[PDB]
């Protein structure tokens, strides 16, 4: 039961995340923010649980289908 109205991605909020989750693909992150009406923690969390889903694999019972692979590997 969405009450508020969907806004526009919040970079400032993303950046903050980008730092916490730099490895994670922004494109993916966004899809998260756009879902959390652009949030920091609310995202960080989802990102924390999501990451693992994209990393070690598996996590939570939340459904999320989206293609995106990024292997930068620092060095």
């Amino acid at each position: 039961g969405s009450s508020g109205s969907s806004g526009q991605i919040d970079f400032q909020v993303l950046h903050d995340l980008r730092q916490k989750f730099p490895e994670v693909p922004e494109v993916v992150v966004s899809r998260c923010m756009l879902q959390n009406n652009n949030n920091l923690d609310a995202c960080c969390a989802v990102l924390s649980q999501e990451s693992t889903r994209y990393l070690y694999g598996e996590g939570d019972l939340n459904f999320s289908d989206d293609s995106g692979i990024s292997g930068p590997s620092s060095g």
